[PDB]
């Protein structure tokens, strides 16, 4: 009978791919249905291009793609309409606003599988060791709060230690990274939903200037081409105060053997001022049943598994990762092990969405845009005010003539 084929994930990062093939393959035992696993690349931009491949040939060999948060506007005619689907009341049981994200033109591309947002992972019995009391709320608290344990852990003979890791790499983490500094200047959203480039200002300027000021000083001079995993292999040996990462890091860092099991926690990331918005990007992955695919009945079936109440606890409790179900919110289960998805649930419900809403099919040239300017701030190509200006320059060029 039909052999139902997945990419989704990627084995390069954590446990997400082996965790996807785990679940793929219960529900090829759970149906009697063959299933295969295709693995994906670790950096979501090169997931996109490579999916493309398959989009572009219309090609049947992969039924179900497990998609960016980024991605319906670009990928909604590759997807099968899921709306005839499902009823209104399983389509409830989701948070509105990422269904609502996954809707173009009235398609539903896929469904919400897990969602994400961008936070402050931090030592707390580094903290303690140095007489602070709490996480760092504004960015110099951030820079003061670094360079003093650094200077003490690099005189206790740590050479490996840093103050801060974060994704500096070229790539769309980085556009992640640096909307989070921007909004939380109150520099705005780099392209406002309204369609507003609204970067070339001087809060934006001020917040790429002060993350050039980090790379060699409080973060490595290799940030510069660090993505997740670079980041979380840093913090997760035991070498850096703090990291910015999505919820998937926590679970890996609390395993047996992680040298800093029980020793971490997490919060919102900081801000310029207290009058400042929090900024936390939004990100999160959904599940998309291929316009190709042969076998739509069988995909959707696996889609909605996928998409389940128990899968999305497995992916809760085991990979802490976020549940796009506001229910599992309240599992007692969910909770105990992973207590600050309550604690933090207000940051993830006002996270930061990236523009691809306004952007829609040219969201990845808008992002590529982004991620090449940002980087040349942190490589010290140029400063702030120099490529905020290139942006906007840049984005205008991009999106003359598309209207939202
Ligand atoms: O494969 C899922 C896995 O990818 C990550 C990053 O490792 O996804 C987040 O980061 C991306 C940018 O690098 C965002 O575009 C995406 O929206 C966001 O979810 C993990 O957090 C996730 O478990």
């Amino acid at each position: 009978g039909p052999v139902i084929r997945v990419a989704g994930d990627s084995t390069a990062v954590g446990e997400g791919g082996r965790w996807m093939k785990e679940m793929v393959e219960a529900w090829g035992k759970k149906t009697g249905t063959r299933v295969e696993y295709i693995d994906s690349p670790a950096d979501t931009n090169d997931r996109l291009a490579l999916y493309q491949q398959y989009w572009a040939a219309r090609s049947p060999d992969v039924d179900v793609y497990m998609i960016d948060v980024i991605w319906p506007g670009i990928v909604a005619p590759h997807a099968l309409d899921l709306k005839p689907y499902l009823t209104e009341a399983e389509l409830k049981e989701f948070f509105p606003r990422i269904v609502q994200n996954n809707t173009i033109r009235g398609k539903l591309t896929s469904l919400p599988f897990f969602t994400d947002a961008g936070i402050l992972y931090y030592r707390k019995d580094l903290l303690e060791k140095y007489g602070y009391t709490s996480p760092p709320r504004t960015w110099n608290e951030l820079e003061q709060m670094a360079e003093r344990v650094m200077e003490g852990e690099r005189r206790a003979g740590n050479r490996d230690f840093w103050g801060f890791v974060f994704q500096g790499k070229p790539y769309e983490g980085l556009t992640c990274d640096a909307l989070e500094w921007i909004y939380s200047h109150g520099g705005g959203r780099i392209v406002e939903p309204d369609g507003t480039i609204s970067v070339n200002n001087g809060r934006a300027a001020l917040a790429l200037n002060r993350a050039h000021g980090w790379v060699g000083r409080i973060a490595p001079q290799g940030v510069t081409s660090y993505a997740e995993e670079e980041a979380r292999n840093v913090w997760q040996q035991g070498n850096s105060l703090f990291m910015r990462n999505w919820p998937y890091a926590y679970a890996l860092g609390q395993a047996e053997g992680s040298p800093i099991r029980g020793k971490f926690g997490v919060t919102v990331l900081p801000k310029a001022s207290a009058d400042a918005p929090n900024a936390a990007t939004l990100g999160g992955w959904q599940l998309m049943v291929s316009a190709y695919s042969r076998y739509p009945k069988e995909a959707v079936d696996l889609v909605k598994y996928l998409a389940s109440y128990e899968v999305q606890k497995d992916n809760a409790v085991r990979l802490s990762r976020l549940p796009t179900r506001p229910a599992l919110y309240t599992d007692r289960d969910v909770l105990a092990r992973n207590p600050w998805f309550r604690d933090l649930l207000p940051v993830f419900q006002n996270a930061v969405s990236r523009p691809s809403d306004v952007a829609g099919a040219r969201y990845n040239q808008v992002s590529e845009a982004i991620w090449t300017e940002v980087h040349s701030v942190l490589t010290g190509r140029k400063k702030g005010e120099q490529a905020v200006r290139d942006l906007e320059a840049r984005i205008r060029r991009i999106l003359r003539h598309h209207h939202h």
